[PDB]
């Protein structure tokens, strides 16, 4: 059995570098899975990017997962009005972290905004089983989580209503974090709630020299890297992870679910010689090595589609055992083997529904202290119980208190 599972995530694509990155994967059969902002299809997100449909089509032919990363990296809270100059413009100022949440029904709402503009420039994108850009998900900028019912964390220190964490005076309150936090929050719980999980990292792939004029050039080593990785399997790297805007804060250390993984993130753009560096030249090596002398140390590589397993038939689980079925996450009631005729669903006595949404649900394991909303309003589980279609919290008097 392998040491462990690693998830290779790439954030902020597709761009030209893109595809130096695909191919580099596709060589030693690897698949990635590709956190992508439409912004760049639009040829408005300040990078080489002329080439980035093709990038996506390459993605998507060659096997790797597309995910949702939002149109433009809320890159409209930057500037005072969005535009096609606003990458340019956040690019000089360096200010992508301050306010970067602040309407978070609108921010949301580039999430979806996102998968229009995919499903315009490649109309058959959903033909391709690896598309999952309606059901996983990164925030720009935020270590936060939105996995099981029992199994989410918010990046609180990720962004900032002000100051950015290396300038004096700069303070991260975990009992009153900043608007953009708050905001950022939000948006988690509305992605959610539309059925997406989303998903953080332990290891973030990056330059060792934020302060040099090429900054990708000090890209750690994979030799160095793989020991990042090693340190990272079941010790909770998400809240030990350094810098304070990359913590994960309330990630369930020793959750099952994350047991013997490690999700890395990393960026195309370190990958492509230009304003950053060399780094096509000098990383893309780096990355190839990296995938050599994981395999041998003992990983596996693997997509965040299958972070939690996928139900199938003839498998056996444990109670307790989480899996996705059809996009819907799913909580074992006993141990047995999976058959053909008895899936998951919202009726099923094998399994109670475990999504990480917030909105009333059927079939869900609900507990005392829980809050479900409802047409519009907030109820509050008076008695634990397993909801039904019978059991609505706006009638079901006994079991809902309305807040
Ligand atoms: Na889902
Ligand atoms: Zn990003």
């Amino acid at each position: 059995a392998p040491k462990g599972t690693i998830y290779l995530t790439f954030d902020d694509g597709p761009i030209n570098a893109s595809i130096d990155v695909i191919n580099v994967l596709n060589e030693q059969g690897v698949k990635g899975t590709f956190y992508f902002n439409a912004w760049h299809l639009d040829g408005i997100g300040d990078e080489n990017e002329d080439r980035a449909l093709e990038a996506l089509k390459l993605a998507l032919d060659t096997g790797h997962v597309v995910a949702n990363h939002s149109y433009a990296h809320m890159v409209h809270n930057c500037v005072d009005e969005f535009g096609p100059t606003s990458g340019a413009e956040c690019n000089a100022t360096g200010d992508h972290q301050i306010n970067a949440y602040q309407d978070p029904v609108y921010d949301a709402s580039t999430f979806a905004d996102n998968l229009v503009v995919f499903e315009r420039y490649l109309p058959n994108i959903n033909s391709y089983p690896n598309y999952f850009g309606e059901e996983l998900a990164r925030l720009p900028y935020t270590n936060g989580w939105r996995i099981t019912k029992d199994f989410k964390a918010d990046g609180l220190c990720a962004t900032s209503d002000d100051l950015k964490p290396w300038e004096p005076g700069y303070v991260c309150d975990l009992d009153n974090p900043s608007n953009s936090v708050k905001a950022s929050i939000e948006v988690q719980n509305i992605l959610a709630n539309k059925g997406y999980q989303t998903h953080g990292w332990d290891v973030d792939w990056s330059p060792e020299n934020w302060g040099i004029p090429m900054p990708a050039n000090s890209l750690t080593e994979a030799e160095a890297f793989l020991g990042y990785v090693d340190a990272a399997l079941n010790s909770c790297a998400p809240t030990t992870i350094n810098p304070i805007n990359s913590k994960a804060h309330g990630f369930p250390c020793g959750t099952p679910l994350h047991a013997d993984k490690v999700v890395v993130l990393t960026h195309e753009f370190l990958y492509e010689d230009g304003k950053r560096g060399m780094g096509a030249t000098q990383n893309l090596p780096k990355l190839a090595k990296f995938l050599r002398i994981a395999k041998e140390a003992g990983y596996v590589f693997d997509t965040i589609d299958n972070y939690t397993p996928v139900w199938q038939v003839g498998n056996a689980y444990a109670a307790g055992d989480y899996v996705t079925h059809s996009g819907t996450v799913y909580k074992a009631v006993t141990a047995h083997i999976a058959q053909q005729d008895w899936a998951p669903s919202s009726t099923s006595s094998l399994w109670t529904n475990a999504d990480p949404a917030t909105n009333w649900t059927l079939n869900v394991s609900y507990e005392a202290g829980d809050v479900v909303t409802y047409q519009g309003l907030r109820y509050l589980v008076n008695v634990p119980h397993v909801s039904q279609a019978d059991w609505t919290p706006n009638t079901q008097n006994t079991l809902f208190t309305a807040l």
